[PDB]
């Protein structure tokens, strides 16, 4: 358009491109330039088969064809270029060229030569300015056809808007020229962001909460892309996208099956519901990785035993509603959604897959049957909701979250009774970028457009997992390197199969004992680096490197690495990496064990804690800072307590609904960490990074059997003996003042 | 910076600017250009006193001074230029110039000559490249000083980011080069919007929910700008910014005083609370304008009578919590916040001003004592919350909403117990534009920077209200023009006084009888156009023009005009109007009564309803389309019913908490409009545009005394007898199928 | 900085440097020039292994890599160029280049190939102005890191000094514009 500088690749022979003796191909480059098109000229075939193969947004492609030369492989080069073109955006119009008889003698290659070409441009005989006008017609025809509906209407709303007076707000970025602060904001954010965030807007673009205009053609086109019967964009975040499907579902006394790998949004959505929950804590390994759930806790006897296990309120055997389970947990454990269906569909009438990092799951042949939208809807009535979080992984703007619904069986109920609870968690300011972005992140994956996109991010991740264990062929005398969590057969970029990436049942390359049958296919993008120091033999060996410092090294070097698990240095690859960022992570890990055997003072390489905290670790190397903190989980038995504090069922004395109204009442008071054993907590305390909600609001400590204090007192002496560090437990009310950084939590008097 | 093309005005004499014979002023323009600065040269004084006076973001100003010529008024011209410069951004460094003795003989003008100049540039003697380096030092010093804290850190985060690997999401706009749809999105939205919407981010920028980093220096700088003890940005919208202060306040059985001009967000926030409310319906005039509340319903006997008036649950006389009242209602009725304080502070311990359109209220001398942050905090404990909606009026990005808190008396409670309920309505995706924009909309108003900005929007509105009644001096034989709602003394741009804009008590230029003492100062920006057809004598005269068609005329001409009231054509001026858009609205209203006396067929000027709905009104003029619809409110007594249906207290049979869990239960069923008299409604139905929530969820109809059906059946025959029109009642479930657009509402069986 | 005209050596193949048919390496030379960088282009490997070997102050180095050709000695030429680079200033960020699969098949040369390279620049797929912005980020990062502490503070003291009045003496070379003898001394 006025934007959209999308090029047009021109391939022609080197004697007849950027050369002489009959030049209308340069003429139809120049006339396209006078239309306002870019030009990627190319002098040969294989130099064009690279630029067309890389992830361009290419409008047209102009190939040089001569037909009869198949042992000359010129027509064969044309059909190779066409095949490598139509893999990521197949609707781009490929044109041929030619001065004489061109495809008038094609012997048998016509299923992809004469079938995919959208016209021939006989450049001598035809009609040079109307020739390039035909090329520009097909180019801008496809360039208008590739935009999704909502974004097409929103880009043709900021050229032909409400003319002089769109009244409430900045009105198209007009109040941002009234002050120097505003004009600095203006020239930072661009113009088309301000001129497209309408404060209130109905007319031609269609309000979100009324589901009209082109927005209801962005929804229910996302249903045909992701796979659903009706989808709904949700803009106030995934911490409200869970809340919408919790709140349009049961909000009263009834029981709800929740897991205990939920985020801090799902218990918050329990509190807005008002329901007493039931918990299914998964088992973990001896490293810190939050493990998978047993499917034996999903049959119709285990949750019936859980019903009687509810201490405060005991429902009279409900059809236990609203099953939430974090599909694709933080370190890449994609569950079998179909094996949650076939194990659960009798007792649960509404399923809720918080597919937060499992955003790309509907666009590969690897996660088949494994995402809650691909379940092959049966006659039982399961109502699986899949509340995506597409501001991570599948790249939309921040807070953008779809919600995918598919019906079945006995409960449909989603015609209007869902919309009258969809309204009360979203604002009334529609028609803007986060709804427009969330229709580009569902139109970057139109058919094979995105299937060949997350196949590319495996090629950056399974050629990182190759070339990170492919430094173990270097000097590796006994065992000294980061143990990647694929140390067996799958070392290398061989094939992405749905049966060699599954964790083997009762194997010993994961540690989760008694894995059920074909359940937990690991995500080949969330490469789970285990730093050395915790053995698979049961307990710690004395060559540890701590969780923070291996991140804090490449923090200053300029990488961010997720952290959960005790030594589990989880790198998360995504679709938002430049091609060639495994090699920066390789280099800034091979630099880590090149400045750890040297064991330099921490102020020489880590100005995050040491050279800006220059008192405590003046002239102190990493290696003892490791090996004192490497023992500090051991002489406190806290790595034992990580096994202890997760596997316990905390004594549910208050529902999280009723453990929150005692916060506005005044019953929240400062109860310090010593006398906690026997007072009901009323604040969500999450050990973050290393896991789950430990204690919900309403999780009463019984006695010292509730052994969580071995980490609360571990976090205190971490921050006391060493500056800014793992004082990381979220919800810990740190009072500042007389004592030495002593902490306090909230409870109920 | 790399952006920020902020100019530098250069004023010098016409013999010695853009001329010859000693030219270092052009040299210090050229060296500033080699720094990367714009230049606004100016050949004379008064031509610079215009460009400096208009709303530029000006970095520096270079004036030509010669000192002794005060009757020559050259030094006097310098001090005029300095005074007109420092009115909207006073920290911009004004420099002088001069080749000889310059201000070495200033007689007595030194309080604004030698006081405001940040240096002299003796352009011959001084040090030409280091001279312009000093100018560029002060320029970029002020250009770094004018940015607010959070936006400064966010603009120095997208130049020196996390270097190679910021892992979750698009990672700085990198996944938007992987597809043609994504790359079209990329080249539309600019680069600095994608590269600044971080999906999750703690480190140098400071997470919102933890209130750390520079974000807690954006908050509590907004407290020193707006006036508060602690402010909180809220990003999920004002429909969640009300929900946060409702939800961190009482969420249980207790009683809550609510008005009945609330938006559809405030009853939704009742449902999340779970409380039984009490209602104070205001009285209106005979035009359709929603009128103001009586303050006699605020003393400690009227709400005590309201306590016994609660039909379902009767609390045992609580301190009635959480008073919500829409300060500055839709058509500009700014209340006296101090007279809500002095009338209410005994019985209510938490006040909640939904200052939605009252966003600019803290930055003038006109709304003093009239916004909930200016109340001069007393020893009673009122806790006034002011949940702004700054995506209208005071221009932030969409969904951006501050929340202003000030303490007092007996309840502070906002240290951490507010943050543990602020978390459960905002997402966990911080550090991005809507938090950054909401700190520019509180830094466009730093001191006198914004006080002289909404003083400008009065000058566009009180020079619209002048020059719209200043067409009544033209041919106006008896009475034929839009009656602006200021027809008395205040016609003209004379003065913005806080005692001639107040509605006079029991006057007759508004119609709200028995206005209390100095209560309701009208907003001079929300110009409330009344179209002719409803007389101030009591009932309709037969020269009406309908509400829609006067908007639908300039809808196609390209203006959007708000609508509430029966004939009340409310134009809302804002801060987001270009200077000179009153004259487009003047022209496209003087064109309305130039193609209404002509009374053309509606397909000739209105393709919204007629020329795209070409069956019903083929060859039908506006004037009878007026005068049939002008009588259609009269032969249905619906304009009578607008008085009737608001003034009734609907029979509260269910709390809106308990009238919403009977929607997921199944008790919502399709009850059509005929047999509604005696079944409890469970869906919020709002007549929008023309007013308030009529029936909440839980508002049972008693009998035909509940006379709302005179408008529900009016809206049916509106859409039946004439195509797309006022079928506008929000919540009306229109089934599509056999009958002629017959409607249905939801209830409880 | 405003000074420090430190170049950036660019090595690429003679068919694909100062030539045609896919040219983003010249684009990331031009954007670095618009940042204010010098460019030492080089058409071949051994002509770059001389200019990198002589005692330059080199900010970055951009090498052309293709990986599998070790008997072709192209990856071997890359690791020779890296080894001859990091001998007199080892912290200079060596970047690779490449249009397709580049070091995705490095057989056993990874102690000095994937270890010393501070990133790869896939010049077609990646993000051309932000690409050269990343190069200029690492370049000026190393260019700020190579200065010693006192000289770094003294070069960031004569850009953001005491603003208008540092009182005793010539005050930043200001009394050397008050006479012809002084101004001759000045220039
Ligand atoms: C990261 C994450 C989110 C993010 O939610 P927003 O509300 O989009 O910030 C939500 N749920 C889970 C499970 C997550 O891991
Ligand atoms: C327009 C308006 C809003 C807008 O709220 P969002 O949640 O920001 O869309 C809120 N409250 C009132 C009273 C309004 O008039």
């Amino acid at each position: 358009y006025k934007d959209l500088k999308f090029p047009v690749l021109i391939v022609h022979r080197d004697i007849k491109a950027d050369t002489v003796a009959g030049e209308r191909v340069r003429g139809i480059a120049h006339e396209l330039e006078q239309d306002g098109f870019s030009i990627l000229s190319t002098a040969s075939s294989a130099e064009g088969r690279i630029v067309a193969s890389t992830h361009h947004g290419l409008a047209c492609i102009l190939v040089a064809a001569e037909g009869a030369g198949e042992n000359q492989r010129l027509l064969q080069d044309v059909v190779e270029l066409i095949r490598v073109a139509r893999v990521r955006a197949p609707q781009l119009p490929i044109f041929a060229l030619g001065e004489q008889v061109t495809i008038e003698n094609a012997p048998a290659e016509s299923m992809a030569d004469l079938h995919q070409l959208r016209g021939i441009l006989y450049l001598f005989e035809d009609t040079v300015p109307f020739l390039a006008r035909q090329v520009a017609r097909a180019a801008r025809n496809y360039l208008a056809g590739l935009l999704p509906p909502f974004f097409r209407a929103l880009v043709e709303h900021t050229a032909q808007s409400n003319y002089s007076w769109h009244t409430p707000g900045h009105g198209g970025g007009v109040a941002y020229r009234k002050s120097p602060v505003g004009q600095a904001f203006h020239q930072f954010f661009g113009e088309n962001t301000l001129r497209s965030d309408l404060s209130v807007s109905v007319p031609e673009l269609g309000s979100l909460l009324d589901h009209t205009g082109p927005l209801a053609e962005a929804e229910d086109r996302a249903a045909r892309n992701f796979g659903a019967d009706h989808t709904f964009f949700v803009i106030n975040g995934t911490s409200t996208a869970n809340k919408i499907v919790w709140h349009s579902m049961v909000g009263r006394e009834d029981l709800v099956l929740v897991d205990r790998n939920c985020h801090k949004s799902i218990l918050h959505s329990i509190i807005m519901t008002g329901a007493i929950p039931l918990y299914l804590t998964p088992e973990r390994n001896e490293l810190g990785i939050i493990g998978p759930i047993p499917l034996s806790e999903f049959s119709k006897e285990s949750i019936a035993a859980k019903i009687a296990a509810s201490p405060l309120a005991r429902g009279r055997e409900p059809k236990v509603k609203l099953a939430v389970v974090t599909n694709s947990t933080y370190d890449g454990l994609c569950y079998n959604a179909e094996l949650i269906k076939q194990t659960l569909g009798d007792s649960v009438e509404v399923l809720h897959f918080d597919e937060a990092w499992y955003a790309y799951a509907a666009f590969h042949e690897f996660y088949d049957g494994r995402y809650g939208m691909g379940t092959s809807r049966s006659e039982e009535g399961p109502l699986v909701f899949a509340t995506h979080s597409t501001h991570k992984m599948l790249a939309a703007f921040s807070q953008a979250s779809m919600i995918h619904v598919q019906d079945g069986g006995t409960r449909k109920l989603d015609v209007a009774r869902f919309n009258e609870a969809f309204m009360m968690h979203i604002s009334t300011s529609p028609q803007y970028g986060i709804i427009a972005s969330l229709d580009v992140a569902s139109a970057m994956m139109e058919g094979p457009a995105g299937r060949s996109l997350i196949q590319e991010t495996f090629d950056e991740a399974l050629s990182f997992r190759r070339a990170l264990a492919n430094v173990r062929q270097n000097l590796d005398r006994n065992d000294w390197w980061f143990g990647v969590w694929q140390p067996e057969q799958v070392e290398g970029t061989d094939q992405v199969g749905t049966h060699d990436w599954v964790l083997e049942p009762s194997a010993d390359w994961h540690g989760f004992g008694d894995i059920a049958e074909d359940y937990v296919l690991l995500d080949p993008i969330k490469v789970t680096l285990t730093t050395p120091g915790l053995s698979a033999g049961g307990k710690l060996s004395e060559q540890g490197i701590p969780a923070a410092i291996v991140s804090r090294f490449l923090w200053e070097r300029g990488l961010v690495v997720e952290k959960t698990g005790l030594y589990s240095f989880l790198v998360l690859f995504s679709m938002g990496i430049t091609k060639g960022k495994w090699s920066t992570l390789v280099t800034e890990l091979l630099e880590f064990k090149r400045c750890y055997d040297a064991n330099l003072p921490l102020l020489d390489v880590l100005p995050s804690v040491a050279q800006a905290g220059g008192k405590r670790y003046n002239g102190v190397g990493l290696r003892d800072l490791s090996d004192a903190m490497h023992a500090s989980y051991r002489d406190n038995a806290t790595a034992k307590a990580m096994k202890r504090m997760y596997t316990v069922l905390p004594e549910v004395a208050m529902r999280p609904s009723e453990a929150y109204d005692k916060l506005v009442r005044g019953e929240v008071e400062a109860v310090p960490i010593a006398r906690l054993e026997g007072r009901i907590a009323a604040v969500m305390l999450v050990p973050y990074p290393p896991g789950i909600p430990l204690i919900m609001p309403g999780e009463r400590f019984t006695e010292a059997t509730r052994s969580i204090l071995d980490y609360l007192e571990f976090a205190r002496t971490f921050e006391r003996a060493f500056p800014g560090f793992d004082s990381d437990v979220h919800g810990l009310q740190h009072q500042d003042g007389p004592s030495g950084r002593c902490y306090t939590v909230e409870c109920i008097k």
